[PDB]
């Protein structure tokens, strides 16, 4: 309805694991599994599009790869369309095929997206974004002053909503370079609950408040 | 450590119609606001004040054009000039230029500003006349640092277009206080919080 776009910043995985005095491991792995009841939730409720901040280092990239491999059933089966921004020339051609498949072969289901950001960041985006400019202007582009649309459509979110909450767990209330283009006019929300605690009805309560706001 | 504040000015509207008045009013108190707020980041040292901001303009320009240069405070616009008059575009061009010697405490109005807009006018420049840091210096803002501390009046929770780029990694503040209302004292418990979250991030 008013709410289509919803964009969530993990954070307080870390932080997590430690108050309960554990491996930094064992709370990455809970938040993943937030991750997958927070996306499922949004799907069953009518949501057109959700974008999470995701993102030795050889070797994450291998753990990525074997989770999208692992919930690349979970994708088909609920029909939710997987999509990833960020800079993927970053990384391994393993994983940027197993992402690019994935993309592929969930590219029909168009009613609930879920956007994973993978060694992203919004001033990287746009740089990449203008790159595309340089490289591929437009042919009317000398008939052109308003560069915005042209912009908007060479960015990795290029035919995605524009953000219409924002929310961000663990206690900050920074942006961190997260989706400004896309979140402009976005519904900011910050909670102290770290992401592993972070429940639907948590997000139920959020959603409540940010039709009040409207 | 807080060189850079920039704050949303909102809430005159709903001040006036409280108060049982013309948005007129409203504004007009907006503006001691504006100016307490301004000389008070420049006695406190700060490097930069952005304000998200017609008739009242040239008119602000105008009587305050003393206070600037008194208070040893230098005046920069951003925003799309272009789309003002021929009259009033002189005025800011000239306020800037009767007051670029000032280097300590720079003010900075958002006037006719688009946070998009700016990224459109920079990337436009960039490509008529050839990463990341290059795109910056061709910013409005290119000679200032970036946002250190973006604050919200008026209650509302959302960036509203205003220095997306510049504000990336700033703290965000809101606050309910209508900007008419917002004091110098409001200020300094925003900044005093500012400090202890930046204790706490290396805790």
């Amino acid at each position: 309805s008013t709410l289509k776009h919803l964009a969530i910043i993990m954070d307080g995985n870390g932080r997590w694991a430690k108050l309960k005095n554990k491996a930094r491991a064992y709370g990455h792995k809970k938040g993943v599994k937030t991750l997958k009841d927070i996306t499922i939730w949004c799907a069953n409720h009518k949501l057109e599009c959700l974008t999470l901040y995701a993102f030795e280092v050889d070797f994450l990239m291998k753990m990525l790869k074997k989770y999208l491999k692992d919930e690349r059933s979970t994708y088909l089966d609920n029909n939710i369309r997987f999509r990833a921004i960020g800079d993927l020339e970053g990384f391994s051609k393993e994983l940027r095929d197993t992402i690019l498949q994935l993309e592929n072969d969930t590219r029909h289901f168009k009613d609930f997206t879920q956007v994973l950001a993978l060694n992203y960041g919004s001033k990287n985006e746009l740089s990449r974004a203008f790159k595309s400019l340089l490289e591929s202007p437009p042919s009317n582009i000398s008939l052109l002053e308003s560069l915005e649309n042209e912009i908007s459509n060479r960015l990795d979110t290029r035919n995605l909503p524009e953000v219409d909450l924002l929310l961000r767990t663990g206690g900050e209330m920074r942006l961190s370079n997260f989706l400004l283009w896309q979140s402009s006019y976005a519904e900011l929300f910050f909670t102290p609950i770290l992401w592993p605690d972070f429940t639907p009805k948590d997000l139920e309560n959020i959603i409540s408040d940010f039709y009040k706001r409207v």
